[PDB]
């Protein structure tokens, strides 16, 4: 009935790009004259524990960078650092530069990834960004530099940029400005990620998609307030909501007809009684990684 | 490292979607070279898709008939013919996207990616698998029609599948490249049924390899079984039978987790015997046939 469907890939496999220092190599995106990359890249091996990395890119010039297009050498003109990123400006334009701009997300929201390795991409997928600030994603070892993104129109707009994994295998990384999500550093230390909770908004339009394919059995006739479907929920390890959530909510409320604190009662005796024995959409666990919009995407 | 459905890049399949249309229907095509292929569905009215007389209708037909347009560009038709369920428009324009390809008939197991496309623009991107039955459980709305499966090897793009029909069960129908069908299946709107479906065995198998590499264990066990007595049991459970050629294909992830293969049979017939009884493997309630052995050696490693 519904499937991870990733974004597809070509507006972004156009602007991908290989980046190395000395022999620490990995990926950057190459948009109009400028690479953007993991400022990890400066390091060498013994820096990577600890590195200053104001010590260490007042040590470097331009001709220090090594950018390939394939195995096409782009010429840098100019280098600066934003929080976490590395702005490398090079002489040429791309000319598969598409309509884009970077956006930083919140928990819950969806983005593709498009994998790569030595400036290659490999693969593409749907993930969601957890509520801890990590992503369940599917990453090797040089995959470091790899971007998120989404596509409304003929536009990409990038959210992520894949610096690290962590202890537990689950993924940390920044937005294009360079600020991580979470709290997270890049350096190699061992760093955990806070406890995650289940992301209320998605399994909300899960249940909504549920309804829009018959599956209804859940709707009572119970409604609640939003403060006190929110209180309740952190009780069962699930996400609050917040105003913008109940706003995203709106179409899928529209089309079925089903309030949204309509639905939240219905969650709510859900999560105090269990399923019972029963499923949902031919499942018995709740889907917390498909968006309001993934629900339009692939129901409309 | 982590485990999910992953795609191949997709854009050297954008290149060459295009729009076909035939008088009011149309659907989507693939334009390689200077030829263009879809479905020949788009050949009919209304009145003639319930059930269409391909040949008679084609003969009524000539290439000023065809409007196939790459974005705005109207590209003119200079040739048509048939190829079974494939229309093959020529035209006087070569695309310069055309990547290397190949046309490739699959096997039920075989995984490809598919291009969700409507009206010529890309839409989507994932992984599905040809079922058994020659069903493909894919995620395709109106439109979709003439959208196409792939996999690509280094820079050479293998197509494998054209989309042609949702069957009312919900369920994916199309062609190959060569516009065969997969399964018992007609290119008319008219209600259609398939084959009972079965479980693609070797794919639960790497699957399960999958999860003991990724740290999910509690379904292992220290039951032996041959490969005849497993065989039995997965035959009992609408299991495919797994042959020694599949044994040997799984062998690559046996000798990197050291769990034999035929040890790997043995947790699978425990699993089909008593269930997972609440608990999941790599996130999932149920057991996973959508990867092949080929498929996790290339995202673990
Ligand atoms: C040809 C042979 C290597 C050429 C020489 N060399 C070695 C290197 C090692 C590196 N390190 C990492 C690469 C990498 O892909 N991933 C991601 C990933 N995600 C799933 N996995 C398993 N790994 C990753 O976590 N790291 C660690 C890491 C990255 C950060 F940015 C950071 F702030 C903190 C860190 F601890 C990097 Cl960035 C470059 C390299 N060059
Ligand atoms: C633009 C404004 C005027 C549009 C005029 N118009 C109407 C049309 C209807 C059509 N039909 C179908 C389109 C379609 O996308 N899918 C796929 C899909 N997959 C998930 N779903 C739900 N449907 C699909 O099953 N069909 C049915 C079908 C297709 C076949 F090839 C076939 F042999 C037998 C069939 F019954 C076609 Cl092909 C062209 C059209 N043009």
């Amino acid at each position: 009935g519904f499937r991870k469907m990733a974004f597809p890939s070509g507006k972004v496999e156009g602007c991908m790009v290989q980046v190395t220092c000395g022999t620490t190599t990995l990926n950057g995106l190459w948009l109009d004259d400028v690479v953007y990359c993991p400022r990890h890249v400066i390091c060498t091996s013994e820096d990577m524990l600890n590195p200053n990395y104001e010590d260490l890119l007042i040590r470097k010039s331009n001709h220090n960078f090594l950018v390939q297009a394939g195995n096409v050498q782009l010429r840098v003109i100019g280098h600066s650092m934003q929080n976490c990123v590395l702005k490398l400006k090079v002489d040429t334009a791309n000319p598969k530069t598409p309509k884009y701009k970077f956006v930083r997300i919140q928990p819950g929201q969806t983005f593709s990834v498009l994998a790569c390795y030595n400036g290659s991409p490999s693969g593409v997928y749907q993930c969601a960004m957890r509520p801890n600030f990590t992503i369940k994603g599917s990453f090797l070892n040089g995959s470091c530099g790899s971007v998120g993104f989404n596509i409304d129109y003929d536009c990409v707009s990038f959210c992520y940029m894949h610096h690290m994994e962590l202890p537990t295998g689950v993924h940390a990384g920044t937005d294009l400005e360079g600020n991580f999500y979470g709290p997270f550093v890049d350096r190699q230390t061992a760093q955990a990620a806070g406890t995650d909770t289940t992301i209320t908004v998605n399994v909300l339009a899960w249940l909504y998609a549920a309804v829009i394919n018959g599956d209804r059995w859940f709707l009572n006739r119970f409604t609640t307030t939003l403060n006190d479907f929110n209180l309740v929920a952190m009780k069962y390890n699930y996400e609050p909501l917040t105003q913008d959530h109940v706003d995203i909510l709106g179409p899928l409320s529209a089309q079925t007809g089903i309030a949204v604190l309509d639905m939240c009662a219905s969650l709510k005796e859900l999560l105090q009684n269990g399923m019972n024995g029963r499923t949902i959409l031919g499942s018995a666990l709740l889907e917390d990684e498909f968006t309001p919009f993934d629900v339009v995407r692939q129901c409309s």
